[PDB]
């Protein structure tokens, strides 16, 4: 069970106005914390952002959130159920701004809604220090699905703040589960009436939310492109903190996207080799990821699931190789405790090991 900590910077806030804010269970004489960025889609414009507040208000707003959480997977501290940091300070920062973690706006006689969700991170690393951060030794920011680009946004940023804060001691590092998408061609293809595939959401996003992208990206891209940045392949080589990549190669949300809807009916030709293209390109763009762990598998998620061990990559597990990853960036490959974990097979559950959806 995590605790709930309204910030007390109170201009902070979530969609509508109420305080953003964070779950925490401390580990004392742990120098490990875990701050994890829960996902959930986005909303770009006045009413679909008014729809989600209808009936997902717990993604906009504080208002209703519970007093604790209880820790899942990668969040649980039973050694049994999270083998890689069950002893760590665990922190679970709920998505409240519908910005894919990346904007830096207020409510405001202009403004609806506020977008904060750079912010937030920033808030929640500031306020953190005064109740044992300061004593870190390694910082991950993790995060699913929006919340796991939300780490590929913002996680050398959080290594900046560190560091003018005065803590250059503390190793920032990333841990991007399902949030590695493509900008590919939909399998049917609409236009953007609303149809906005997320090349154009996204772009309409960050006008909306003033979203901010890695300065090194930003630089690449430049005014007016940094929807690009929201793309892991093209974001994850201008970053500098380690960022271990984790992605399905079948991902449910890119296939969504993707307008992609199995039915269970039989898969022709076209969309099978749609479907195995989009293995195809995932693997590619994951060649010159040296931490990465993508099964072949469709689903959406991985490190909060209460089963994560069980999928395994060449018969290695996540947490292994997260666990192998660590001592990589002990102070040259390690024999069999590898760190780059790419299935290889061309279509959905050629892995046995693969979610069953159960
Ligand atoms: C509250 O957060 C805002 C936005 O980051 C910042 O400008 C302001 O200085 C903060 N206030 C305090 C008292 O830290
Ligand atoms: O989070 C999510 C849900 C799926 C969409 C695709 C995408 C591209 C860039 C950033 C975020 C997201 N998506």
């Amino acid at each position: 069970d995590l605790r709930l900590h309204l910030l007390l910077n109170t201009s902070v806030t979530c969609n509508d106005g109420s305080p953003a804010g964070y779950y925490l269970k401390e580990s004392r004489g742990s120098r490990r914390w875990l701050l994890f960025l829960e996902g959930g889609w986005y909303c770009f414009n006045r009413e679909n952002c008014d729809s989600r507040y209808d009936t997902m208000r717990r993604l906009m707003s504080s208002r209703d959130w519970p007093r604790t959480r209880t820790g899942t997977g990668i969040l649980s501290s039973q050694p049994e159920e999270n083998p890689y940091w069950w002893n760590a300070n665990m922190v679970f920062i709920p998505y409240c701004s519908s910005d894919v973690w990346s904007g830096a706006s207020s409510k405001s006689e202009k403004n609806e809604y506020a977008f904060m969700g750079a912010l937030i991170i920033q808030e929640v690393v500031r306020e953190l220090l005064g109740r044992g951060l300061s004593g870190a030794k390694v910082l991950l920011l993790a995060g699913s699905s929006a919340g796991g680009t939300g780490v590929l946004l913002n996680v050398d940023r959080v290594a900046e703040q560190l560091e003018k804060l005065g803590y250059p001691a503390i190793q920032v590092r990333g841990l991007a589960d399902s949030g590695w998408f493509l900008d590919n061609k939909q399998y049917r293809h609409t236009d953007c009436v609303d149809t906005c595939a997320p090349t154009e959401a996204i772009r309409r996003g960050i006008r909306y939310w003033n979203g901010v992208v890695p300065e090194r990206c930003r630089r690449q891209f430049q005014e007016g492109e940094e929807w690009n940045c929201f793309f892991g392949y093209k974001v994850y080589p201008t970053l500098r903190s380690p960022v271990f990549v984790v992605q399905w190669l079948f991902d449910e949300a890119q296939l969504t996207v993707d307008n992609v809807h199995l039915t269970g009916q039989p898969v022709q030709e076209g969309l099978r080799l749609y479907i195995q293209n989009l293995g195809r390109e995932l693997r590619h763009t994951l060649k010159d990821v040296p931490a990465s762990f993508a099964p072949a598998c469709l689903s959406h998620e991985i490190i909060i699931r209460s089963h994560w061990t069980d999928v395994q990559v060449k018969g290695t597990s996540l947490p292994r190789a997260l666990h192998c990853w660590d001592r990589s960036l002990h102070d040259t490959p390690l024999k069999g405790c590898p760190v780059h974990l790419v299935d290889s097979c061309p279509w959905p559950h050629c892995n046995p090991s693969c979610p069953t959806g159960t």
